[PDB]
């Protein structure tokens, strides 16, 4: 396990970082402290740390307390390896459609949801670990477009409300190797035969 060459550094930003279509936001294993741009709670004017911008990739980096609103995609994007320490109001949230996949790293301590779909998307979570959390995925609520969200090789511990909420018929989630601890209630969603294993 190579860490990466940026390890032990610290970047303190005072803005947005946005990350262009095609590009690839590399950390090489940086933490990453923002400042001036929220507190990390529930007030849900915060500004994000990273802006994915449709086509583009980030990966290896430590999101430190505080976590403000997280990441923000615009679909087909991949998220490989990022790290919440301390989730802020959500840890990353699907603002237009598309493929987005979140792939390793692990978050903690979300007080509410960790992934927020505020648009139609396929939304996948593969080999990541969530401790201490309210929900791992929230389809915005009261809307009734769909998301297909596929949770695969993945571990959650301390869930407070539920692995997953929508409000939406027509959404589905699909999972594969899911082990949950301490969790109230799987799913909450209009009906339970919109959750499938595969
Ligand atoms: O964090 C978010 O994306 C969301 O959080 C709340 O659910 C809010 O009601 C939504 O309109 C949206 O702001
Ligand atoms: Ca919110
Ligand atoms: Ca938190
Ligand atoms: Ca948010
Ligand atoms: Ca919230």
């Amino acid at each position: 396990h190579h860490v990466g060459t940026n390890t032990g550094g610290v970047l303190v930003i005072t803005d947005t970082i946005i990350v262009k279509s095609g590009q690839t936001y590399d950390g090489k294993g940086i933490k990453i402290i923002a400042q001036g741009m929220g507190d990390g709670s529930q007030s849900e004017n915060q500004k994000p740390i990273f802006k994915l911008e449709k086509g583009a990739n980030l990966k290896n980096v430590i999101i430190g307390a505080p976590g403000c609103d997280g990441i923000h995609c615009y679909g087909d994007n991949v998220v490989e390896n990022v790290v919440w320490e301390d989730v802020g109001e959500d840890a990353l949230t699907v603002k237009s459609e598309g493929v987005v996949e979140v792939i390793g790293g692990s978050a903690k301590e979300a007080a509410d949801a960790v992934f927020q779909l505020n648009a139609p998307c396929t939304f996948k979570v593969k080999n990541f670990t969530a401790t201490n959390i309210g929900k791992l995925v929230a389809q915005n609520g009261n809307t009734t477009f769909k998301v297909v969200i596929y949770l695969e090789d993945v571990t959650l511990n301390n869930v407070k409300s539920c692995v997953a909420k929508s409000d939406s018929p027509v959404s589905e989630l699909w999972y594969h190797n899911l082990n949950v601890n301490n969790c109230k209630t799987l799913f909450e969603f209009p009906s339970q035969s919109q959750i499938h294993q595969y």
